[PDB]
């Protein structure tokens, strides 16, 4: 008898129509690239079952031949003395192929529709992931099966990142990108944790089923993204974005994307800033079990907080980057301050667990912050750059160049972390601080431009345009 | 480069605006009354723990006094020889109060807003449910606590059914109500199964936590329904329903709702048709463990299929009722055919399990079908009846009369099933077939009207209006 509209459908009423289509994509691409990080994780959990030292795990009585020195419990290509080498090659053939084949998935992204391209990539990314664990049921014992599958999976997994940031760059304007994409980047941690939680169920058991369920969830999301993806904001005919400046512009040439004046320096900064976050997280279990002496459990517990620091730092850097209008001055002051604070972690970290939480969150903040900021905000900034003057379309080629040079660092991670490791386990810690000066020195020209632009903005005294 | 709108957002585009608001309510009220059936179930599972015969469950050594004849394991008001009586009174004080207090919740429903009334009912329905299990932690041992809480819970649980069918009767027109509400009525089985699955976790353990979690889920849904409920289709200003015939009409008087020419006969049919579905499902474990000799497990397994038969029969009756335009001729031919088929279950049911599945699904179809059809479709039909001529509003008073007389049958169920039970366990089976002739004879006038109306519709030979 008294209508008085309900507070929920009065709150949901206030949002405009083309402010719902922005909320859909920013959710949908949150689930698409959280399923790419789910299918990469099951080879770093089942690393510890394909060798399986038989000190524990007592023997069911079937064979008593030659005492079975780590060949009873093990999988047959990975059973002898060379298992760190043979399991190194399998994990290395993915990292080489994903970094070489990323540059091609940029120039295929702008020449194909992003719903027929991002949804064939997910089906093949589920298939080649699931064949790895399907090799358990077929009882396959050969190196060149598990190598070739990881090669094809590394070539297929690269259709994901040039398409997702293109979809979330066609919608959102220049207004807030450090805050919204900083909030948004928690999918690369949600995916790692939900991969570590799913693939670890069927390990210590039927390990070939650790690969099939994350391969099937990706192929189901690859058909949900075929049905509900709108790549341009003019397809539903609501509103073009806040990008200032019938037919569609022709895509850029690959040599033209290196001409945009900030790509090949942010690129070489990201190559050297991914290597820091690799070799610190490599050096850390060498520091726990040799100096600190905490446990064997805490080494996998502190690596989670080193990532939680990253999703705090990615939004703090984004807020400062938006409200101050400098994107390479934030990435320099966030990388300068990590070297004295990692020396401080080296000097304080011998103490209890109360000092190993207030340091690792800050370390993940200062190290995984510029990675997120460079890989999304300045990557969707330089794609829609003003020098293209509207008569070009280069948004998937720049975000392929920057991330495919950032993946050369992850590919050169374990090739150098295994080289100087026999000469002393405290010798990678100099590679850390060398790369944290290289990554800072590759931004000095950008920082000089950002400071020089403030003199013609602040000395004018609230001037004209 | 080729837009070609996605099949999902092209399918979701075709549905009109006021065909989404119909889909919301028909979902939202599906979850509101599935949470009323979740909080009724935990006293029929923890019936078997408050006595707990100590033949099994061996003794932890604390006391060796007087051999502890069913007082060691038990809860202290329900430990002596009279436990079927003391646990009968607790389960009977709910059934008396829910059936006496239903008639008042009709005349409070039309005089109050259905969002400030259906959302205080759910908060108090969570509170008085949760106090029952909170009496375990407070260590309460008195009969007149567990009795008075069930009295107040029976008076509070009755705000749910006159409001839900009023909300789904204000939106949907006369076009399809047997099919849509027949699909919709599966909440009274989903709620029973999800109550039986939640409350059975913490039984054989801390039983006072079997009542708190279904009490909290109801109080959370009672604040979701405060935020998202639209009770009139003119509140969002889309479209009034297909109900033929500023201010709102005044509600009807309680003596006026008995003047509508079909209420007090469908009412007395439902009183006698709920008692059949009670005493058959009471007689069935007396038939398993005395004649058929299947197991002690199957007696709780066949009672689920007797309900699955109901949600098949409720949509079959609804389709025949819509496409033939007779609502009391379906309810008579569905109640006539159950008596020879229950004699057939008595004569065939001695055989294996292959004959106890094709009979119990049909029995639940022929018995729980007219219950669903009468309790929703003819109950939302006679509320919007043509004799009110628009200048009245009687939709929650009729659906309170019909269901509050159908609950007198559930209240008189265990008062008569315990009376003639010591005179022979095959004596309730005559009460079955007596009530299945009473429930059929209380519809003969309606069936005569439905047949008589076909002569002035079919002999006209495609006549005028």
């Amino acid at each position: 008898m008294r209508s008085s509209l309900a507070p929920g459908v009065w709150f949901f009423r206030a949002f405009s129509r083309d402010s719902w289509f922005r909320g859909l994509i920013l959710l949908l691409t949150f689930l698409i690239y959280a399923c790419y990080h789910m299918s990469r994780k099951p080879i770093s959990i089942v690393k510890s079952r394909l060798h399986q030292n038989c000190s524990e795990q007592i023997k069911p009585i079937n064979d008593t031949h030659s005492l079975n020195d780590t060949m009873w419990c093990s999988w047959a290509p990975f059973d002898k003395d060379n298992y760190k080498e043979l399991l190194g090659g399998v994990d290395n053939a993915f990292l080489i192929a994903y970094a070489i084949g990323m540059f091609i998935s940029g120039v295929f992204g702008e020449r194909l529709p992003l719903r027929y391209y991002l949804s064939a990539g997910m089906l093949l990314s589920g298939l080649f992931t699931s064949l790895f664990g399907l090799g358990y049921f077929w009882n396959i014992h050969e190196l060149w099966y598990f190598v070739v599958i990881q090669v094809c999976n590394g070539l297929v997994q690269t259709t994901g990142w040039p398409s997702v940031v293109t979809c979330v760059g066609n919608w959102f304007g220049k207004g807030k990108r450090g805050f919204i994409m900083g909030i948004w980047n928690s999918h690369t941690s949600v995916g790692n944790i939900l991969g570590s939680l799913i693939a670890g169920i069927w390990v210590n058991g039927q390990w070939g089923l650790s690969f099939i369920v994350p391969g099937i969830i990706t192929a189901v999301m690859g058909v949900i993204t075929f049905l509900f993806l709108i790549e341009h904001p003019e397809d539903v005919d609501c509103a073009p974005p806040q990008h200032h400046g019938c037919e569609e512009p022709a895509a850029i040439s690959f040599f033209g994307a290196l001409r945009i004046p900030g790509v090949v320096e942010f690129s070489l900064c990201l190559l050297f800033a991914k290597l820091v976050s690799y070799t610190f997280l490599y050096w850390l279990p060498l520091y726990i079990a040799n100096v600190a002496h905490f446990s064997a459990k805490e080494a996998g517990d502190l690596s989670t907080l080193f990532d939680v620091g990253g999703i705090i730092g990615g939004i703090v850097a984004g807020l400062v980057s938006d409200y101050t209008n400098g994107r390479a001055t934030t990435c320099c002051v966030m990388l300068i301050l990590a070297a004295p604070m990692m020396f401080l972690y080296n000097y304080i970290g011998q103490d209890g667990i109360a000092s190993s939480i207030v340091m690792l969150i800050i370390c993940g903040g200062l190290v995984n912050g510029p990675y997120a900021l460079i890989t999304t905000a300045v990557s969707a900034d330089l794609g829609t750059h003003k020098s293209l003057k509207g008569n070009a379309k280069a948004l998937s080629t720049v975000t392929a160049i920057i991330d495919g040079t950032g993946s050369i660092g992850a590919a050169l991670g374990p090739l150098l972390a295994g080289l100087i490791s026999p000469t002393g386990w405290n010798n990678v810690f100099y590679m850390l601080i060398s790369a944290d000066v290289l990554a800072c020195l590759l931004l000095c020209r950008l920082v000089y431009k950002e400071i020089l632009a403030w003199k013609v903005s602040l000395s004018r005294g609230s001037g004209y345009k």
